[PDB]
């Protein structure tokens, strides 16, 4: 029966499928409902038919395991697209609908309703699958009537009451916070609008509105960009995609109910774009350090994950206006423009989604320039970003600390994620396929790039932990130079480390003192571990004459240099040792499976090769010291490590520093209260982080105390002589 809530309904078709934009002739969506075509298809060939049966698909057959709830529903769902699509071989067909209705109704009676409680795992029961009911009662409301639409989804009721509280019906009720919250908010407008329902809209969108306040502690974003979810785990690329996908979806029904959304909130979406989500997206790929367990899903590699965001954005750009509209529209196009590694549309799955992206790219009033060079320290998650577009380099440097935990091991993925935030760094360059293409399954766990490490084998039963230390963060000064340290741990407490990065502008150093080790185990610091590419061998430098790298490590004593050169300047890298430094390395093929990091995924072997570079730390006392040099040439990169050659400060258990006199910067990582003095020029005073540059004769200043998490006024930091 017709009415507001139904043409509320409509527009979430439009969102949802968007059959009315489909168009035969438009390439992008022929291939979408060709994709949708062949799902229904072997859906139907699939079916158990005749006389009453145990299960709807085989393939999804044990309602034990919750993953099958949904599985089952998004099939129907499909169906119901396919159904009320009239280029569709399925429009209206007389199978299709009484599939889609004897289905509801068999998993209404036998799997999914009132009187059953959670098996396995909660998301399926509150989030999956009542949306998938939602989108398919929805989509097919013209082919149920108002009390059957009432009796399917009295369960979605029962599972999800609460506008805000989540679990409510076990035995471990809590609070829908981040992107469940908004997640609770599609399942319950939408249940909302098809149970005819004000109180239930109402209420639900108050409470969604709370997801637009900043958070000093615990779950959502933060002033400094942050994102934070389960607790405490930087998730800004997994959770807060969710968050954004979601949000960006229900606004435009949102916003034509009785209860709208002030506009003044929308700046805080335009907030999250600007400081949380765009520091993370580099060539188009959205850094793994922030995607938590979803690393570990073949189907959702760095530029994939991308999308998610990427549509959002384009999404509120569409309900923008003037100036803001514009700005969005860009900061997508360039983004998609310069990525030409993976295609957008390959995730994008509405004709709506198509659409938009289709006139944006082909709009020339869309100004489609390079991004500028940036420098992000999200210190609420310690993690930091920073991109220079003069050089075309990003870094991604992946921290925890006391506040935070290290990797996310849950629902069984990402099982050998152990030392993925123990200093790990990201260098995204000319290979924008480099931490695709399988990089997962096949990089050697025990050797995550930039960890200081113990060789002893780890289960891949172990959970996440987090840190002793608080001493642990970023002390920016501009967009181009910052420093940071790690009071480093790790995990069985048998290893040390003062791990420190000196980021100044085109170029990172890596500092580490005060190395110690109790075990038997041997430890080493992995200064590389890259991925290659068949079509672009690398030739390799050491002190500025060739090397061959075999499978077995080779020893390489007196190190002043590494130097691997490619015929793509963009994908050069350049290691420059301050002291020489005795360096092993190896160039090796690596095998596994995707399965071996998460349950759920597919068995099939998996392969690359990866170069390998390491240091031994023999004695307690040991130290490292080197300048990673992407993205020049190698004649660039000798004439700078002759620049460079008394750049190194000091490496020791309670003072690291750097000088860059080129640009007159000193990163400085004070671990107590003495007087430090620095190149015969000022005294630094405090325990501490810093970052300063010299301007004529005044100073430029950025101090962080990463413990307290303050900054502090300059006296009480600082005196020049
Ligand atoms: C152990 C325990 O009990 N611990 C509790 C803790 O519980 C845990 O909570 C988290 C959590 O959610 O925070 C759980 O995390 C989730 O686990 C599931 C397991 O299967 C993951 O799948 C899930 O990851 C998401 O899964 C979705 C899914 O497949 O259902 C993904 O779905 C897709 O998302 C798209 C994005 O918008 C969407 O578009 C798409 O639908 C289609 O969209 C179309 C469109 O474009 O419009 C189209 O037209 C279509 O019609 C429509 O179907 C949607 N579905 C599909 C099939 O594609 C989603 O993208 C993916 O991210 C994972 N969550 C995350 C964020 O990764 C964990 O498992 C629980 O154990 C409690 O939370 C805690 C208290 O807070 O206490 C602890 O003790």
């Amino acid at each position: 029966v017709k009415d507001t809530y139904t043409d509320r309904l409509d527009d979430w078709n439009g969102i949802i499928a968007g059959n009315q934009y489909y168009d035969s002739k438009n390439d992008q969506m022929a291939k979408l409902n060709q994709e949708l075509e062949g799902k229904v298809a072997d859906s139907l060939s699939s079916i158990s038919s005749q006389a009453d049966r145990i299960y709807l698909w085989e393939k999804f057959s044990n309602y034990k395991t919750s993953a099958n709830l949904t599985a089952t529903y998004r099939k129907l769902e499909e169906m119901a697209k396919q159904v009320t699509n009239p280029s569709s071989r399925y429009y209206q067909d007389e199978t299709v609908v009484r599939t889609v209705r004897d289905s509801m109704e068999w998993m209404h009676k036998h799997v999914y309703n009132s009187e059953k409680s959670i098996v396995g795992n909660a998301a399926d029961y509150e989030i999956g699958t009542p949306r998938a009911i939602n989108n398919t009662l929805s989509l097919m409301k013209e082919y149920f009537s108002d009390e059957e639409i009432k009796k399917y989804t009295d369960v979605i009721e029962k599972f999800v009451p609460d506008p805000e509280h989540f679990r409510k019906t076990t035995d471990n009720p809590v609070k829908a916070l981040g992107g469940n919250l908004v997640d609770m908010g599609r399942v319950k407008v939408i249940a909302g609008l098809l149970r005819k329902d004000d109180q239930e809209i109402s209420s639900t969108i108050r409470s969604i509105e709370q997801v637009f306040k900043l958070v000093d502690q615990g779950e959502g974003f933060y002033q400094d960009g942050s994102y934070i979810d389960h607790t405490n785990v930087a998730y800004t690329g997994a959770y807060g995609n969710v968050l954004i996908d979601g949000l960006s979806q229900l606004l435009p029904v949102i916003q034509k109910t009785k209860n709208p959304i002030d506009k003044d909130k929308m700046q805080t979406m335009y907030h999250w774009i600007d400081k949380s989500f765009a520091p993370l997206l580099v060539n188009g790929e959205l850094m793994d350090m922030s995607r938590g367990r979803s690393i570990s899903r073949a189907n959702s590699e760095g530029h994939v994950a991308a999308v998610e965001v990427l549509r959002g954005i384009h999404r509120i750009a569409d309900m923008s206006e003037g100036e803001t509209k514009q700005r969005l529209q860009s900061l997508v196009k360039t983004i998609v423009q310069s990525d030409s590694y993976y295609d957008v549309f390959k995730n994008l799955k509405t004709y709506k989604d198509i659409s938009l992206m289709q006139s944006l790219l082909s709009d020339a009033g869309v100004a489609s320039v390079p991004r500028t060079s940036y420098l992000s320290a999200f210190n609420k998650m310690d993690k930091t970003a920073m991109y220079n577009a003069e050089k075309g380099f990003g870094f991604g440097l992946s921290l925890f600390s006391s506040r935070t935990l290290n990797y996310e091991h849950m629902n069984k993925e990402n099982k050998r994620g152990w030392y993925t935030s123990d200093g790990m760094f990201y260098l995204y360059n000319g290979d924008l396929s480099h931490y695709s293409d399988g990089y997962w399954p096949t990089v050697n766990p025990y050797k995550m790039p930039g960890t200081t490490e113990t060789d002893a084998k780890r289960a891949d039963s172990d959970t996440g932990k987090v840190l002793p230390s608080a001493f642990v963060g970023t002390s920016k000064l501009d967009d181009a130079n910052a420093t940071a340290t790690m009071d480093f741990t790790n995990w069985n407490q048998t290893l040390t480390a003062h791990k420190s990065w000196f980021m100044l502008k085109d170029k990172i150093a890596f500092l580490g003192s005060n190395i110690q080790n109790t075990s038997t185990d041997t430890a080493a610091t992995t200064i590389d571990q890259r991925k290659l590419e068949s079509s672009n061998p690398y030739k390799v430098y050491v002190n500025d004459k060739e090397a061959s790298l075999t499978e077995q490590e080779k020893d390489y004593p007196e190190t002043q240099s590494v130097f691997l050169e490619s015929s793509d300047s963009k994908k050069n890298i350049g290691y420059f040792f301050f002291k020489k430094s005795s360096i092993s390395m190896s160039k090796a093929l690596q095998k596994g499976a995707w399965k071996d990091i998460n349950e759920g995924q597919s068995d099939k072997e998996v392969e690359n090769e990866f170069l390998t570079i390491s240091q031994a730390h023999k004695q307690n006392g040991d130290s490292y010291g080197y300048m990673l040099i992407p993205n020049v040439d190698r004649a660039t990169f000798n004439q700078m490590i002759k620049e460079l050659e008394s750049s190194l400060i000091e490496n020791n258990e309670t003072l690291q520093s750097v000088y860059d006199a080129k640009q007159g910067v000193w990163g400085i990582v004070k671990y107590d209260d003495s007087v430090s003095t620095i190149s015969n020029q000022f005294q630094v005073l405090k325990r501490g982080v810093y970052t300063i540059r010299k301007e004529g004769d005044e100073y430029k200043i950025a101090y962080y105390n990463p413990e307290t998490q303050e900054s502090a006024p300059d006296q009480e930091v600082f005196k020049k002589l």
